[PDB]
């Protein structure tokens, strides 16, 4: 009912930002108590946050907030698999992909586990027989190159864990001569760049789609179809493709048997669904599938730790009443993932999907237009290469609040004789020192005690109190990659409840597909019919006709690959 | 003075109420305003007419171009004279790129003679190289470069990299040979790099504007012993070149004194892939003329940046855009979107060269600025960010769009029977977005189109929403070039009219020292078991934390990974 910034309690946080605004973070991180206070560890993953512009009071502030708007039981009622999905009418439980053999969780009226494991054995058999050289191609040979075709949700969270355990030892080990390559854009270049140095006779392709409608993806899904057949014959098809879809009708039309097809529900968001078929399927073809079902297990054991661990313990609640301190009540329009990993480098494209995607809404959950904005604008690189990129900004230009990730266990150690340090600890000294950095500044008095020639003290300033916060995870194999995207997930949705949106439909997305269809249309009658422009504004109108301009090369009609 | 107390930018801001009474989906009916707000040169085409303006507010954001001296500045940048006066350097990334001919003056010594020089190296090293006649300690002749470096030193020559990879001559240029990056400290980082390499077939360049960054001198020093350590000792002259400033510290590291390539005080970082930073990596992975050619596109931009008229000069329009948007609309961030997977890498470096350039906090004159300056930049490619976060853009936070298209695909694909080619597939989203964001979609469409009352909230598009359009007839190198040059000179404008230093980085300095005293306190607790002491309470325990896990490698005994 009411919108959450007409409680006593959001105008209660709106009162107490003037008074964080009298205190700077070079006095409150000399507070032992404060600082202790300031952080929570669930197995190998500590979170300090002392660097946040806040007190305890701030969080306990935060936490009434949270309590005014029924946060504790939106969480439970997402894991009872109740249609918190409003706008959509679905159940919302991409925890159901994670969750033990033996647990309930109703949607519709039936339990949803043993169907979730149902795909997950079925995935596994045919993970074994296929890395094991049993399943082998139309010229017999065994194929050990997959091609997962897919955008958006169905793409960035598989990316972005295959990124993270490429060089990840024991995966590494597992995925040894193998590759995995993702299929995204329409673009037809990233079509080349997919099948480069490839053979069709040795290629496995995979098509990821909740849809099997998607524009671009079933047009790739054409695409490399025809590949196939150009070089193996118009057989070739079965044993050289399989599909991970909702709607297995529609994969039975495209010509991939019934029996290759790996279902996955309504009720996976696209952005939530790297645990689903999505992502279990082709990373159990490259690292087989004891190594998916770890990730499994850590993202499991958050899914738990979330649910039932008290506020002032819970890494995913902490996380998200933080953020929204940040951007409804400090008024920090963007934030900056920045992972000390460049096994991490594919994180903060999946976060920029799964937190804005899910909260760049402009009405509450019943249709009520919000007098806020919500969900933030999401980026970031891995240090150290951010650092050299924009941090600049972050320490003198528009304040950034930053999550800062770092890792104990280096997957890749490396030392040479003589060095001060190991290399890895070379990444993390500035892991360690750009939060400080971040917090303390660096005063002009402190600039002129050393002799800083007055016309640059201005220049070299640096005002300080500007926040961040620091993950230390034990290590990051498998398991852990698994509870890193679980609290992203949950913080995301932590935020979206706070916030009283719906974090789990995407309309926004409708308007620039209808027309697109416009434009395609267009298109075809123009190319294939020599029809002019018509019904477009004049901008459009001599763009297209820019466009157009240039004819074909191919003769009409014609097929061409790279 | 100060550009914000200026009666030009304070008739702006009242001018921004009367553009907030016109919606876009009537300003794109008018044929004389579409048809104004564009410009051209060569095979490039701007149409910004879906931004949130007239030719009126361009009118007026010309006359704070002149009391800002836009004009004035731009011509001193181009003669050579220091106008990054807190360092003292000038400013002449132009000069990387003009013909032997050109007269350009930094402390009274024409550069241009020096440019071409460190050219001419470049080209004659890099047919030798590519000819096989340069072999490795093997006799075997070098097929792979790895670049070391950072920032500046990186990501320029990895997003014209990533742009040539596809074009069809660059491709044929580079036919067999691999070009990489290593740019981040994380060991993860050379693991990657070298994977799959061979020392006897290899070359690195090292790349470093000071030759002493500390990520870049450990990964240096990191492949060196990878080369002797297979190679022996003596293969380190024949495997290893540098590009940098300081050549006295490039004879230090122990790389042939005639294998240096150098560049000058007055190449930014983040401005230098048009120097040797770029010249010589991508000259060994393309050859030199197409290198040669990427450099022109970029001169042409410059002579029309320099001698075109406001109202036809691409850059200037761009750049007084940005600040209309930024500083009078309110929006804090900006999104670079390619529709092209070739431009996969361009947004990366355009955070760079924006951020850091513009990421400031006082005037050039050390004032303290009472507006904020520099936005966030940030993209990923279309079709690919459209299934990411394009759902904020449309119904959350607004935030001006750059859409870049390309006419002529760099790898054309049609299935025979297809209603479009794949790149038309792709462009037709390229098209409908922009108008999509211009236009919006009313409660009352909707409710002419039956979408349930309920429904119509949260299918609303309010429209209004800003962008502008790139048309490009094709993306070789000289279009490369030319888009390269666009962005650098578009924040340089913004950095003149805003009246900062878009050329110095301050506020890189203080993370540096403070990650140099957690280098030391490693050192000192690895190697001499001393104890954590001198940091805050948070920072103590966060580094006892990561000290408690114990290397499993013998003491000052060396490791290389995998
Ligand atoms: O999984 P698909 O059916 O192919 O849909 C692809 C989808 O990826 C994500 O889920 C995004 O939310 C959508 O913008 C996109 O349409
Ligand atoms: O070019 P280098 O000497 O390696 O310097 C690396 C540099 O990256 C960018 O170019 C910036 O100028 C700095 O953030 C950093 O110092």
């Amino acid at each position: 009912p009411a919108l959450i910034s007409d409680t006593d309690q959001w105008k209660a946080l709106q009162a107490h930002v003037g008074a964080i605004h009298k205190t700077h973070l070079r006095d409150l991180m000399t507070d032992a108590d404060r600082c202790k206070a300031m952080t929570a560890e669930f197995e190998g993953v500590f979170l300090d946050y002392s660097r946040q512009q806040a007190t305890t009071e701030t969080v306990d502030k935060l936490f009434k907030l949270a309590e005014a708007a029924k946060l504790k039981e939106k969480i439970d009622k997402m894991f009872k698999g109740e249609k918190i999905n409003t706008t959509e009418n679905r159940s919302v439980l991409h925890v159901a992909l994670r969750a033990p053999r033996d647990a309930v969780i109703n949607s519709d009226g039936v339990n949803v586990v043993p169907e979730v494991w149902a795909v997950k054995d079925k995935i596994k058999q045919f993970s074994e027989t296929f890395r094991s050289g049993s399943w082998v191609g139309a010229t017999g040979k065994p194929l050990t190159n997959v091609v997962s075709v897919g955008i958006g949700g169905s793409f960035l969270g598989p990316l972005f864990v295959h990124t993270a355990l490429q060089t990840d030892p024991e995966a590494a080990e597992s995925a040894k001569g193998r590759q995995l390559r993702f299929l995204a854009n329409v673009d037809p270049v990233d079509v080349a760049r997919s099948i480069k140095d490839l053979d069709p006779a040795t290629t496995l392709v995979v098509v990821v789609s909740k849809t099997f409608t998607t524009a671009e993806t079933m047009l790739n899904a054409r695409t490399i179809k025809e590949w196939i057949v150009s070089s193996l014959g118009p057989q070739a098809v079965s044993k050289h493709m399989i599909a991970v879809s909702t709607n297995l009708k529609l994969v039975k039309e495209f010509g991939i048997d019934p029996n290759n097809a790996f279902a996955f529900w309504d009720w996976v968001g696209g952005r939530y669904s790297v645990c689903s078929a999505v992502g279990v399927l082709p990373l159990s073809l490259q690292y087989g599938f004891p190594i998916v079902q770890k990730f499994l297990e850590g993202a499991s054991s958050i899914d738990n730790h979330f649910h039932t661990s008290s506020f002032e313990k819970n890494i995913p609640v902490l996380l998200g009443l933080l953020s929204v301190w940040n951007v409804s009540f400090l008024g920090y329009p963007a934030r900056a993932i920045l992972p000390y990993s460049q096994a991490l480098e594919k994180l903060a494209p999946h976060i920029q999907q799964l937190s804005m995607e899910s909260n760049g809404k402009g009405v509450s959950i019943d249709g009520v237009r919000l007098p806020y904005e919500a969900g933030e604008i999401d980026f970031g690189e891995p240090g150290t290469n951010g650092q050299h990129s924009f941090y600049q900004l972050i320490h003198q230009g528009r304040v950034i609040p930053c999550d800062f990730i770092g890792v104990i266990k280096s997957q890749q150690p490396v030392y040479l004789k003589g060095e001060t340090v190991s290399n890895h600890d070379e990444l993390m000294s500035n892991f360690f020192a750009q939060p400080d950095a971040l917090a303390y500044g660096k005063t002009p008095e402190q600039l002129h005690s050393e002799k800083v020639p007055e016309n640059l003290i201005s220049h070299k300033t640096f005002q300080g109190n500007r926040p961040s916060l620091s993950f230390l995870l034990s290590s990051l194999s498998a398991y852990e990659i698994g509870q890193l995207l679980s609290i992203y997930e949950h913080r995301i949705a932590v935020q979206g409840f706070i916030w009283g949106i719906n974090s789990f439909d995407q309309w926004g997305v409708e308007l620039g597909k209808s027309l697109a269809s416009t434009v395609r249309k267009q298109l075809h009658a123009s190319r294939m019919e020599g029809k002019p422009v018509e019904g477009f504004n004049p901008s459009s109108a001599s763009l297209l006709t820019r466009f157009l301009a240039v004819k074909p090369s191919t003769p009409y009609d014609t097929t061409v690959l790279p």
